[PDB]
């Protein structure tokens, strides 16, 4: 009989309830410690499963290897399972797939079977707004890329250029990081100068005179707090009630009501003119069905625009500068360039001129190579994927890896990948390329293919709208850097590793290089 052991059970029970609370909490601790162990060893048996990272503690799986280390941490597992390979993270199961067909597998995968604004939109749109971006769905994510992309023309940015020029030019004249009319040598944090001269060039050009000028007074803390906000943090506490969070919504309001106040004080003038993208959203952005794009979100789109392209701007100038920093041949390189093109600089910078420029061109291409702001993008899984050419499946629920900057890396597509050579692009100083078929989302046509081993901007319907625009502001800031001064690290350091942890792969701070007028006499003109 084992009814008698089935009285045990319940006996059995009864005795782990009356434990001491010392070996209770210790079995709470252990039981799930042991059944993780176990699930994993039965997870490996399956072949309809792509290979998954071990990890001892439960929900939060490879998080530190791979939150710290994530191109080191792919190196390993692709060593040891392939390109394709899943891990837990923080509660999820992320399944990566490296390489050019990675590359295919997720960013031209169809609409119904991922989602990415169901693994951005947690985070981005306490930062942004509602109503935009990753806060709607993607055919409206769609028409409103179509609509941004109407201020980011070959016309504009020929309007742009003198624009930013005069705020690099400013810059150089009034931070106190540089004021060449007194200083003729200096040291700077490129950290810090980056992201302001970053802020100044795109809010001129793109938000217009107004908002710049607010950037020259308090309101200006209110971009820092909203800076704060956006972080991967807020990927797993996206609200937790305490401070920063508070300033970050605070922010939001304060900046979109900003943008909303000049936007039906255009309106109420009837001063709509052609002048920035604020402009144009007013006269742009009514969706097929017919449904406005309200002033919120109009408004909430900006900041999302803005806050995007300035994080991957600041990052990419301020390695632009550092391996320059090491490399006074490629300076020099870049200078000859500059007095051809722009007749000893006796012209005047124009967008057609930069076009031109093929080796600054180049120098912007391979930082982008060497350092993708954006290490790993992903997509949640909603039907099951089968993976080509394997059993492999891949289920609802789960979350797609994709690394381009991972590949940008590699030897077999790039030679000697962790040398800074401009030169491998010669003869293709392009942002990007389609190399055959082209489709359109709803943005415009780009390329059908997406299995470059290079991608700075991604592929497929979520593809950057943003590198025609990158190219000019980086462009003309790098032109004049160029022209203006000469720079080189403090003795003994060299370009810093990586910052892998914050939402762009920004360099590891302070990042300091000193820089020196060509023309220590040169004066900038201007009141101030
Ligand atoms: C060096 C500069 C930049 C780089 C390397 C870059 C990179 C990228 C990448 C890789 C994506 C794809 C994201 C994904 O697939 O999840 C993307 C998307 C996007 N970017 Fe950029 N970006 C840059 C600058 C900008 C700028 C300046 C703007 C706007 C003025 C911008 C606006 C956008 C927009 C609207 C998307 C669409 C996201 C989506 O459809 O889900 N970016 N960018
Ligand atoms: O793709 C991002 C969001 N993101 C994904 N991983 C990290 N941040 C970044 N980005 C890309 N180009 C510029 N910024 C984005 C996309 C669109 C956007 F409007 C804002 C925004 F942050």
């Amino acid at each position: 009989i084992v009814g008698e052991a089935l009285e045990y059970v319940n006996i059995g029970l009864s005795h782990f309830l009356a434990l001491p609370l010392a070996q209770r909490i210790s079995l709470i601790i252990i039981i799930p410690f042991i059944y993780n162990i176990v699930w994993q060893l039965l997870y490996s048996l399956r072949k309809d499963r792509p290979p998954l990272v071990f990890y001892w503690i439960p929900w939060v799986g490879s998080a530190v290897v791979y939150g710290m280390k994530p191109y080191e941490f792919f190196e390993e597992c692709q060593k040891k399972y392939g390109d394709i390979f899943s891990f837990v993270l923080l509660g999820r199961v992320m399944t990566v797939y490296l390489g050019p067909k990675g590359h295919e597998f997720v960013f031209n995968a169809k609409l119904a079977d991922v989602s990415a604004e169901a693994a951005y939109a947690h985070l981005t749109t306490p930062v942004f707004g509602k109503g935009v971006i990753y806060d709607c769905p993607n055919s409206r994510l769609m028409e409103q890329k179509k609509f941004v992309k109407g201020a980011l023309t070959k016309e504009a940015f020929k309007s742009y250029v003198p624009l930013i020029a005069e705020e690099v030019y400013k810059y150089f004249r009034d931070s106190k990081n540089f004021r060449l009319n007194e200083r003729t040598t200096g040291t700077i944090d490129v950290m810090v100068t980056q992201p302001e001269m970053t802020i100044f060039t795109a809010s001129r050009s793109l938000l217009g005179k107004e908002m710049r000028a607010k950037l020259d007074t308090d309101f200006a803390y209110l971009y820092s707090d909203l800076d704060k906000g956006f972080t991967p943090i807020n990927f797993v506490f996206p609200n937790l009630p305490l401070e920063h969070y508070r300033k970050r919504d605070h922010a939001q309001k304060a900046i979109s009501g900003t943008y909303m106040s000049l936007i039906k004080e255009r309106r109420k003038n009837n001063d709509i003119q052609d002048r920035d993208l604020i402009d144009s959203l007013m006269k742009n952005s009514t969706y097929k069905d017919g449904v406005k794009m309200t002033d919120q979100e109009i408004a909430n789109l900006l900041i999302g625009v803005l806050m995007g392209g300035q994080h991957t701007s600041a990052a990419i100038s301020a390695w632009i500068l550092l391996h320059l920093a090491e490399r006074p041949d490629v300076q020099q390189e870049l200078y000859e360039e500059q007095m051809r093109v722009l007749d000893g600089g006796k012209k005047e910078l124009t967008y057609d001129l930069l076009q031109e420029m093929p080796l600054l061109n180049q120098t912007i291409k391979e930082t982008l190579r060497m350092h993708h702001p954006l290490h790993s993008l992903f997509r949640k899984v909603m039907k099951d994927m089968h993976v080509p050419n394997t059993s492999y499946v891949i289920p609802a629920g789960y979350h797609v890896l994709v690394s381009p900057g991972y590949t940008h890396l590699r030897d077999e597509y790039f030679p000697n990948a962790h040398q800074f050579n401009i030169h491998r692009w010669n003869n293709d100083s392009a942002s990007s390329y389609s190399v055959g078929e082209e489709v359109d989302y709803g943005f415009g046509a780009i390329s059908k293919g997406v299995s470059s081993p290079y991608l700075p901007f991604g592929g497929g319907r979520h593809r950057c709208i943003g590198e025609h625009f990158a190219y000019c502001q980086l462009g003309v800031l790098m032109s004049i850097f160029i022209r203006t001064l000469k720079w080189h690290y403090p003795e003994g350091k060299t370009v810093p590793p990586p910052d892998f942890t914050s939402m762009v792969t920004l360099p590891t701070g302070p990042a300091k290089i000193i820089w020196e007028k060509r023309n220590p006499e040169q004066k900038i003109g201007g009141r101030h």
